């Protein structure tokens, strides 16, 4: 049927350097924010849990996958959705991850979103171009969405129902005009 996938299982990587924040990122999605964490349920680097996709039950897996040293070449980039993570509030962090996407990803198939980590903390601005909101504009990708784990509010499940979408119906995801 129109808006149904035979998939039941989607994988997503959450790719980022070491410190930006996806560990806590795959507790969030287990409804866990900062402090709430709970280690011993789900194996260390992965999180799975049901994701509605067009009123459909889906599995979501979320997998997570550094990037530092030679881990940014090292780097099995297969997946149905790629989660690129930076801190944001980090000044040299989005630049590493927008390596790690025209190395692995950017002339690909696979649907990625770039993910600014941390927005409870004060921003960090890179101090050359261009922004993560231009870069995405350019390589025509989604806008980069800020997530936080922190505050004592509940964990928002809005950008793994996104991921799950992305992971879904690949051939839907686009930067477009006119709106
Ligand atoms: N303020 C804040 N700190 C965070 C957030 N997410 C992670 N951290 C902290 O950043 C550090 C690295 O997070 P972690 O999940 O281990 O990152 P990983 O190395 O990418 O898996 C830890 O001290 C976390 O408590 C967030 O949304 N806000
Ligand atoms: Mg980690």
């Amino acid at each position: 049927m129109k808006g149904q996938t035979q998939r039941s299982v989607l994988l997503c990587k959450v790719v980022g350097a070491c410190g930006v924040g996806k560990s806590a990122f795959l507790q969030a999605f287990l409804g866990r924010g900062l402090g709430h964490q709970d280690t011993r349920e789900q194996p260390p680097g992965y999180a799975i849990d049901t994701v509605q996709v067009n009123g459909q039950e889906k599995y979501l897996i979320l997998c997570e996958v550094g990037t530092d040293g030679l881990l940014a070449t090292s780097l099995d980039a297969t997946c149905d959705v790629a989660c690129l993570m930076f801190d944001g509030s980090d000044p040299k962090s989005f630049a590493h991850c927008a390596s790690v996407y025209k190395h692995h990803y950017m002339d690909g198939q696979t649907p990625c979103l770039f993910v600014s980590s941390k927005a409870d903390l004060p921003e960090g601005v890179a101090v050359s171009g261009p922004s993560p909101a231009e870069f995405c504009r350019k390589h025509r990708l989604p806008a980069p969405v800020p997530f936080s784990c922190a505050g004592p509010a509940e964990p928002s499940t809005t950008i793994f129902t996104q991921l799950a979408t992305m992971a879904a119906f690949p051939h839907l995801v686009h930067a477009l005009h006119p709106s």
